[PDB]
C-alpha cells in the first residue's frame, strides 16, 4: 500500500541494530555501512512487519533479535516493513 519489501541475501548476519518490542512494534535503529540491508533500502526508523513468513509485529526485541541471528546464512531474507520516522523517534525513549 505505502510500505516496503525488500529481499536481501544474508551474509554472516542480517547487519540490522533493532529497537522496541511488544506493544509498540519492532524497529530498525541501524543498518550496517554497505550491507545488503542497506544497498536494499533499509533504513533507521522503519517498522519491521514481518520477515520471511514471521510476523512480527508483537514480538519481544530479544526473540527478534534471535531470529534474525537464526535465520541461515548466505540464504536470500525477504522483509516487510514501513518508515515510521516519527513514531521511531518517540519510541527509542
Amino acid at each position: 500500500p505505502s510500505m516496503k519489501l525488500v529481499k536481501f541475501r544474508k551474509g554472516d548476519s542480517v547487519g540490522l541494530r533493532l529497537a522496541g518490542g511488544n506493544d509498540v512494534g519492532i524497529f530498525v535503529a541501524g543498518v550496517l555501512e554497505d550491507s545488503p540491508a542497506a544497498k536494499e533500502g533499509l533504513e533507521e526508523g522503519d517498522q519491521i512487519l514481518r520477515v520471511n513468513n514471521v510476523d512480527f509485529t508483537n514480538i519481544i526485541r530479544e526473540e527478534a533479535v534471535l531470529f534474525l541471528l537464526d535465520l541461515p546464512k548466505g540464504e536470500e531474507v525477504t522483509i516487510l516493513a514501513q518508515k515510521k520516522k516519527d513514531v521511531y523517534r518517540r519510541i527509542v525513549e
